[PDB]
DNA sequence: GGCACTGATCACG
DNA sequence: TACGACGTGATCAGTGCC
């Protein structure tokens, strides 16, 4: 199987630059202003001029200003990037019926039936990078190999504005030399559990007892890691169906006063229902981000779809179930809808 | 023993 | 004033049930 992975470059920043060209060359920082105070919130993404200096996704907007006080800071316009994205994705649908849209800026294409080899694959990529630059003037890195995982690792190595192949032979080299923490799906918490077992390379997972690996990271993560190690990772490209749609808002000040929380909950419900558009949920979950940042939640499944009215009333009951079952203070309240009809 | 749901955990964008 | 005017998919461990 031959898989082609497309990953738009520093996306939110790039789309901003494309909407206002004068921004090119200057460091740009797309942020999420929380509203609490002057410059509170986090950074969603920074273009490369800004990343060179340590300004990356996740750091507090105030920390980014200490580093680049004169960078152009813009407010995240998620709806905008989303539309640009949908237009770029549509373009990719001309290159394979089998396409898996991983996220807002990543797509997997199974080109097994469009090219006979990596040479033809690599040329299809180029054609695809161009087609996107033409129509939308957006650069994107292309990763290519036998499966989704190595295609992704491919791209990770090529970006920005690059392209790369990882043939069967390099896959074997990587199964041996590639740091196991750079394997899609291996977060910090797991990477550690592995280093705590002397596992640093994919191959190292074949010499350990299965249950010892299972017990430490989980049966699913172990099998995952093992198949990649045996070089038998097979996961077909499948059209993704959004399973849930929610929204979580930060409150002006923490608290556990139902009446002072309601507005935020109903607000979250409103936006959620807007985003639902035509999709009817049968399950509603109220999510809370306690003062100490833990995540608490309570839900309910109905044998029928949920009218907004039902969501409104039922959400309050669940919010309560969280107040009667926890004593900490809430910082971020929200709703989350699933099990669509 | 094993299928099927629920609140928490991890990873990632 | 130290992970978000942020989100979503997947697995896990507990437990209800034939
Ligand atoms: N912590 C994060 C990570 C990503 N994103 C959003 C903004 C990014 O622009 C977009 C795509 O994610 P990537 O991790 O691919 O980041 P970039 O596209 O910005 O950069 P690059 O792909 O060049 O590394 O998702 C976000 O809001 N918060
Ligand atoms: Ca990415
Ligand atoms: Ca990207
Ligand atoms: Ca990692």
């Amino acid at each position: 199987m031959i898989v082609l992975f497309v990953d738009f470059d520093y996306f939110y920043a790039q789309v901003e630059e494309v909407l206002n060209p004068s921004l090119k060359g200057k460091p740009v920082v797309v942020c999420v202003f929380s509203g609490r105070f002057e410059d509170s919130g986090a950074v969603a993404t920074a273009n490369y001029e800004a990343r060179k200096f340590g300004v990356k996704a996740g750091i507090p907007i105030v920390e980014a200003k200490k580093i680049l006080p004169n960078a152009v800071y813009l407010p995240m316009r998620k709806e905008v990037y989303q539309q640009v994205s949908s237009r770029i994705m549509n373009l990719l649908r001309e290159y394979s019926e089998k396409i898996e849209i991983a996220s807002i800026d990543e797509a997997y294409l199974d080109i097994s039936d469009k090219v006979r080899d990596y040479r033809e694959a690599y040329n299809l990529g180029l054609e695809i990078k161009n087609k996107i630059l033409e129509k939308e003037k957006i650069t994107v890195t292309v990763g290519i190999s036998k499966n989704k995982v190595f295609a992704k690792i491919a791209a990770d190595m090529a970006k920005p504005n690059g392209i790369k192949v990882i043939d069967d032979e390099e896959v074997k080299r990587l199964i041996r030399e590639l740091d196991i923490a750079d394997v899609p799906g291996i977060g910090n918490i797991t990477a550690e559990k592995l280093k705590k077992l002397g596992i640093n390379k994919l191959v190292d997972t074949l010499s350990i007892e299965f249950d010892k690996l299972k017990g430490m990271i989980g049966e699913a993560k172990a099998k995952y890691l093992i198949s990649l190690a045996r070089d038998e990772y097979n996961e077909p490209i499948r059209t993704r169906v959004r399973k849930s749609i929610g929204r979580i808002v930060t409150m002006k000040r923490n608290s556990r006063n139902l009446e002072e929380i309601k507005p935020y909950l109903f607000r979250a419900i409103e936006e959620s229902y807007y985003k639902l558009d035509k999709r009817i949920p049968k399950a509603i979950h109220v999510v809370a981000v306690t003062e100490d940042l833990d995540i608490v939640s309570r839900g309910r499944t109905f044998p029928h779809g949920i009218s907004k009215e039902t969501a409104y009333s039922e959400s309050v009951k669940l919010l309560q179930k969280i107040l009667e079952e926890d004593e900490r203070k809430i910082r971020r309240i929200g709703v989350r809808f699933s099990k669509f009809i």
